[PDB]
């Protein structure tokens, strides 16, 4: 029962690298799983790693006994700028530990009923945007999500402003962190690490860091004076570790910032433009939608208990990430040696990716309406297997802000359906970007309003 | 010193569920586009290198480097062809002994003598399409099998197959087809004892008895009651060692010559007569100087050597589509390939000749299109860079029987017939271990012209 | 062994105030004839090499030692062209991917079916000709961008540009030519992100817009019904033979606007030049009108005619040896090597081929390089290799070279039927530098020879 | 991520210097790199210089367009003796280039098979002394070493014979020698060089200076009185320069004698000793490489072919090589402002320290046994990424002598194990003496003959 792994073409001494010169790498894994089956190796010049795809091989690589949380060789590269923050750390890491100790009570349920105010602050900012739009005008849906997503953590995790609707270009934090998380994903498709076209990447990425630290910079130097708050930086600034008494280093707390500005506004802005796609693809759960929320959301502005009562809205987000998973990919490593599905031996130290898009098209738990949006199939969530369904890591590696972004995102999108009507007037068809996360490019709409009022 | 290119692989299956088709030539030739002049190909229990490039082809046809290997399609075909002069080593008694018995066969001189056989049924086929009736139209590939089945019967054995007194294939043509087919679907077969493949192990030998049975029959024949090729098998003493071939051998080289005298001048002519019809300007200027040299009621020996733009034509054509896709070498002694890849004694190489023949670097960014003047000069074009018949000493003996027959019927049917494409024929290759074209139809208005 | 020449030098600004004129490649050729045939020029931040001699020629050819380099002009370029064919490094993949899928288009199969597109476009120049009244003239670098213009926009795309029916160019070709001065003029400055040049980066975005707008304008027109078999066909359709994929909705916007542009400005440039040579140098215009007279013998020409106006090719062979349209082309050194054994080379170091300059080589084509001589191209054969090099070298060179040179013989094959043309002004040559090459000003007066179409 | 950069403890005016106060300075900084990571800045009254541990950022420096070979203080010091000879030049001198050009065909592979037979001399007197032996005495390793280095150097490169292995102490030459590279390290930790505490120590390198002088020119003059020979040194005296059609200034000249005096034996004495150490403390090692030894060694002498075919020989040699570098470092400065590794900028002319023992102690690239002497490392050779191996240097400034040093490492082992098995009496601990290279101290065996006649 010993086998050895399938693996894609090779192309002599670059391994299998050559298949990652594409702008969508993850679309790529995802068509070689299909061609090659649940596991692939992966080799490239140094690099080793194996995709794994099925249910019954990642339900065995979640064991948090035999496998840890790796950095990928993508996040290697996100952590020139996010450095030892909690995304880009080793668990076994000091700062780890004692980050995540200190700022896991920014998303205790105690904490959301603080947030839910400030949430709905710009929320309110997106929806009299789209009120005082002309008849001819449209929405440009993943823009318009990261101008709410980025000013929400920037409110509620540093009571910092951006501001970001009173721009009609990006924000200027958001285009410097595109392209160096554009330049993340390059580096990993890049033969020549010295080729005379790379020379100059080199300077717009380290242009784009300073850019991105000028503001965290702002963040301390705006707290620094102007008071009274108890936020995510607050926690940051002042926290002290129960198991070691130390509050974080001084260069951690700028890796922190940078790590939650960026993990914690872009993949939750794929997710409601992935979410608003699927809707406006299939008009009976749209409408279903839209009157769950007209149900619920009977004042003019939301209550925090009215949220949790989107159940149906719930529902249409999980199925909307279930697709597409806007944090595409996590990495695991061989502890120890061991036999994967009994078939497939590792040394210790093996590198292993999993391919949450493949996992959640495994028809074995999921059945043949695979790639059907079917919202119905999460009104059982104890019915659902294990290891099954994970957008959000395994363990102790898993999203910290797993709640926090259920949370925003239904209220967003709880408050779009009760405020507009929307219409698919170009026939989008989809095109999905791929930094290291997934967004729906270019995808337009026009929403005509209810006229309901707002507060 | 470089490591080599290898498409996907499945496991303990290695690369074999990828030429797990119908068509494995052209897939591996969509393989060479996306590897590019050189990849590894194993399969559980043998490993092969293909080659595309000139530039590495010329080193594999050094002679005192590689010698020819029988590929592990040609060892199954020996089921039946045994140790004939195709399918054997290169050092086995039977090959130098069988090729010095039989080369006399194949001179500018016994051509002469088969000139007049190769118009006798050249004259059938033309007879064939001059009586069918308005609607009617002609299935190529199918009319020439009938020709050459039947040319190297009569030329080789004095014996009349009559393929044109038959509307359905001949016996012995079906039987040949169904084993070459299982020798080449025996390449992609993962579990070969399985009992999905036990009929086709009865039905294997049916058809080997089928074409032994012919074979027989075609010995008796001549036991009954000329100087042939099979005259020099029965009779033929080789100079070496002044022995006449064994009566197990004799049978398996008529089985060889019957196949590989037949099997590829029948592709040749349909890919030629494709093309044609698909060039309509080539079609013209073809057709003008068959009227120009053919001027007698039967060309003679002469005339058929004059055909100098038709034999460009055939030349394009089997550029294109080498009716015999590849042919294998093994490395004899240890060696370094191209100065970057090194091999052991033994290792294989399979060469992809419609690989090599698309070699821009050879012939241009042009090397889809149809132009027969590239041969306008073939002095001019560089060696190991056409190969449509083999290399060195293992190449085919009967070239030059092949393209005066190809130029020959293509002569006349350019002289007594229009042809319309009136399908719109659209490109389909059959493999069996050759290539064809399938489906190919044509309708032929004839001119009128005597016989 | 040899230090290598380089022109005064002036302080910190090392020798880029030497090129601060409007004509810097005249400047350049200036300068290749004091120093020779290679000459090292320095600006604050890059250096670069000329050669103009076919003796070091060949050997920046040599594709093992040298590969196409981006000139400072190329990349500024890149600013508009982004990832085409023209501004692609060889070892990006966007370059061998549509080199793949857009090479078929330019088969000569292919010449066949573009061939009554592009006389369709010829026919309206002859009857805008003939349309003028006794004491009008005629403009001949602006009606000739009307003409390839026209020609790439139908032949490329099946759209119509319509340009005989505008007052003064296009948009998109009165936008272009600002963004290809401007690249040619950032080449100048000491410092870029000076605020003086604040209007002319405005200005240059404004104008990449336009273009822009132009291609989606093709692309919408096209997409709304669709069976084509032209250029834009294989841009959007066709999957590449080596890696199965096709073309980048990114990408095939950036190539349209780059077969637009070189693909009608280098032409416009050619054909006013043959026309200038041709009107002054009276013997062997007769000679290419009683050539053109005799082969054009049906109300239009066929394929077959244009491919034997021999004489009237070789006028355009002499033409764009004189004055190559696209007037350099860069090359690196793919690794540590010596030039000409006399000067050694770092890996990357940049050579500049200066065409004008090889085309002028008199131990290549004797004492008379100033001469419009047709005659040496007879037999193209004696011609020594890497000596006349208009279209580029190697898997770099001109894709669209044979649809140009067709095109052009056409046209002037039509021209040269239908007139007489009078140089009225003793038009004194001047050569206008975007970043190609065309004559400025030059007018012509043409009786009508009456015959119709 | 643009980082500040690590730095050891500092002691005002003294800046960093006094944690070099140490006989064992590179021990002493691959002790710092492994408490502070990959770089640091090292302080010096008047001295600056960064040092690289990871193969990373070493990967970085060893590119020639960015970076170019500096001299640092050590190298400074040694040329007041060596001066513009090839070790001690920069780049950029007049010299360099010339010499280089020049001495470059004495390291040829069709120079190696000249050599093969004179090495083969030195080789022989090695063996026959330690089969001359009394049962009761042992072998000190690095002083019969560097008895045989120095003898091959002098043999092949200059047709002189210092007889090295006719004397019971070590040579006149190699004892100032040594004491001249010992004062050129100690002069790096001075707080002032003119205090009276060092005025012997200026003498005593005057009067060391004098007699590797007083030596220079026996050779010189040893050759005045002969012809032939197509030797290392006729290239000095006769070769032009390919540019210019110079030949070496005869006070360069000099100063090349010294350099490869020096650097042609020193480096080579350590290695044999280094990798005579692990084979003596892994017992198995020892005898698979005696088989191959005893297998491609069948005649009474070995010839050039033989050298090339003992495979398994390089392969203990380069992971001897590999765990302690015997030329432990070498520096760097900026060419140009530049980045390094994206986190640390630097200013034109700043200088980097690459500190090879720790480069080739990085996990990153040889796993979790980084400690331990698996000469199966090198089997595949294109299986070790490009950087991590550098007990040679980088680029155009390499070792010159890199196939020269490993032709003799590997023909002398080879002979040894062919003809004596050893036993490590004394259990030795290693200690690693520190002049500017390292070589083992006190190292010490026992031989017995294979009884293998020659
Ligand atoms: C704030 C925020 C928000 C959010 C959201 C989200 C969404 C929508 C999706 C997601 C996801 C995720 N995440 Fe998320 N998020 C966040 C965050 C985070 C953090 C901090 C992390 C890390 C943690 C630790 O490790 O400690 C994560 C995390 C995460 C993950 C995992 C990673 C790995 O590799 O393992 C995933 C898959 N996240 N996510
Ligand atoms: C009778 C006849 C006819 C013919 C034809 C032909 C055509 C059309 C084409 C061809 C081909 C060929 N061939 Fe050919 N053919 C023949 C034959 C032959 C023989 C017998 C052989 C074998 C030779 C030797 O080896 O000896 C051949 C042979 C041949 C070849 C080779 C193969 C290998 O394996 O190497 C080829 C490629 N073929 N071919
Ligand atoms: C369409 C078209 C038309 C044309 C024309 C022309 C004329 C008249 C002239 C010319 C030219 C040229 N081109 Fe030219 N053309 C074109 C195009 C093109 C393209 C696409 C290119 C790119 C190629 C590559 O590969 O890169 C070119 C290309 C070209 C060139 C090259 C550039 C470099 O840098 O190398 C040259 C020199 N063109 N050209
Ligand atoms: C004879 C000889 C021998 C030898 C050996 C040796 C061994 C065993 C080791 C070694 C090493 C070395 N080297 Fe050595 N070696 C030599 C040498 C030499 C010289 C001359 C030099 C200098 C070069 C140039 O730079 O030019 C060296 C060099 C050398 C080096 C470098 C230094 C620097 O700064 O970079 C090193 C690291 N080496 N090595």
């Amino acid at each position: 029962t010993i086998k050895e792994m399938p693996q894609p073409k090779t192309f002599g001494e670059l391994k299998n690298l050559p298949l990652l010169n594409t702008d969508k790498p993850v679309q790529a894994l995802m068509k070689i799983a299909d061609e090659l089956g649940e596991i692939f190796k992966f080799e490239a010049p140094g690099r080793v790693t194996r995709y794994l795809s099925s249910q019954r091989l990642i339900k065995e690589a979640c064991d948090e006994s035999r496998f840890d949380k790796n950095l990928s060789q993508a996040l290697k590269f996100v952590r020139d700028f996010a450095g030892d923050g909690l995304f880009t750390s080793w668990t076994h890491e000091k700062n780890w530990k004692k980050a995540h100790n200190i700022l896991l009570p920014s998303f205790s349920q105690q904490a959301m009923k603080g947030y839910h105010a400030m949430m709905v602050d710009i929320a309110v900012q997106l929806v009299q945007k789209w009120e005082r739009l002309n008849a001819d005008e449209h929405i440009e849906v993943p823009e318009d999500m990261t101008r709410l997503t980025l000013d929400t953590i920037g409110l509620c995790g540093f009571n910092y402003r951006f501001n970001s609707f009173y721009r009609d270009q990006p924000h200027p934090f958001i285009t410097s962190m595109v392209r160096a998380l554009d330049e993340a994903m390059n580096k990993l498709q890049r033969a020549n690490p010295d080729d005379p076209a790379y020379d100059e990447n080199k300077r717009q990425f380290q242009e784009d860091i300073k850019v991105m630290n000028d503001l965290v910079d702002k963040i301390i130097a705006d707290r620094k004076a102007s008071e009274q708050s108890d936020d995510l930086l607050t926690h940051m600034l002042n926290g002290k570790d129960p198991e070691t008494g130390e509050p974080l280093d001084d260069e951690n707390i700028r890796y922190q910032i940078i790590t939650f500005l960026i993990a914690g506004h872009e993949t939750v802005s794929g997710w409601l433009s992935f979410a608003l796609y699927f809707l406006v693809k299939n008009p009976h759960v749209l409408q279903k939608a839209a009157e769950e929320a007209a149900r619920v959301l009977v004042d003019p502005v939301p209550s925090y208990k009215q949220v949790k009562q989107l159940k149906y809205v719930g529902m249409v987000l999980n199925e909307a990430i279930r697709l597409w998973p806007t944090a595409p990919a996590f990495s695991l490593y061989a502890k120890e040696d061991t036999v994967l599905g009994g078939e497939y031996p590792l040394e210790k130290g093996d590198e292993l990716m999993v391919l949450i898009p493949q996992l959640h098209r495994d028809k074995t738990i999921w059945g043949d309406d695979v790639e059907e949006f079917r919202p119905e199939r999460f009104e059982n969530p104890s019915a659902i297997p294990q290891h099954a369904f994970k957008p959000f890591g395994n363990g102790q590696r898993a999203c910290i802000g797993q709640q926090f972004s259920l949370h925003e995102a239904t209220l967003v999108l709880g408050m779009m359906l009760k405020h507009f009507d929307f219409e698919d007037h170009t026939n989008y068809e989809l095109d999905i970007k791929e930094t290291l996360t997934l967004k729906p490019e270019g995808f337009v709409v026009k929403a005509k309003s209810k006229k309901i009022p707002l507060g």
